[PDB]
């Protein structure tokens, strides 16, 4: 639908999600991408026109995509999907040609309180806890460095 919300400045799609950590902070909850079933990402989704804040979207998507309930304990701020829709060298560095972001992500750290077996997307995805090291590799394999930046801002133990 066109319940979707876009940055009035950049036209980027506004998305909220959760870095869901175990109480002991050693593991993060990851879900499989719907499109590519072997990519592990974190729960996230489009803000809808009715939603009063990013926390509402984040907790709605964490339940819908991962069957996860918990408490928001930190605002992890924003990251951008800077994937292009070719290059510009500058003497001692190279860059992709200027473009607006595809997506602006608002991420929150959640402490997991419960995982349920039945949730709206429970037949369309897997959901599993990973150590920092495994999660980092997962998000590089998924080609989602912005999701890794959000994970790095979380209190997850990096030992
Ligand atoms: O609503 P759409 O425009 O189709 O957005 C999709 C959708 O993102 P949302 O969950 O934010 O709606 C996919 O996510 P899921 O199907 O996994 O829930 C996501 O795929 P990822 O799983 O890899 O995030 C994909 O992004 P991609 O470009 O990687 O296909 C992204 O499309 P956009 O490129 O338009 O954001």
């Amino acid at each position: 639908r066109e319940n979707q919300v876009y940055s009035p400045v950049t036209g980027a799609r506004l998305v909220a999600g959760c870095i869901c950590l175990t109480p002991d902070k050693k593991q993060v909850l990851m879900i499989t991408s719907s499109a590519h079933k072997k990519r592990w990402i974190v729960p996230k989704g489009g803000v809808e026109k009715d939603e009063p804040n990013y926390e509402t979207t984040a907790q709605r998507e964490t339940w819908e995509e991962a069957g996860c309930i918990g408490k928001i304990v930190a605002n992890l701020g924003t990251v951008e999907d800077m994937r292009p829709p070719q290059f510009e060298n500058s003497r001692k560095d190279s860059e992709v040609a200027k473009h607006p972001p595809r997506t602006e992500f608002h991420f929150y750290e959640l402490e997991i309180e419960n995982l349920l077996d039945k949730f709206p997307e429970c037949h369309k995805r897997h959901r599993k806890l990973y150590s920092y090291t495994e999660a980092k590799q997962n998000l590089i394999d998924a080609k989602r460095p912005e999701l890794l930046e959000a994970l790095n801002r979380s209190a997850i133990i990096k030992d």
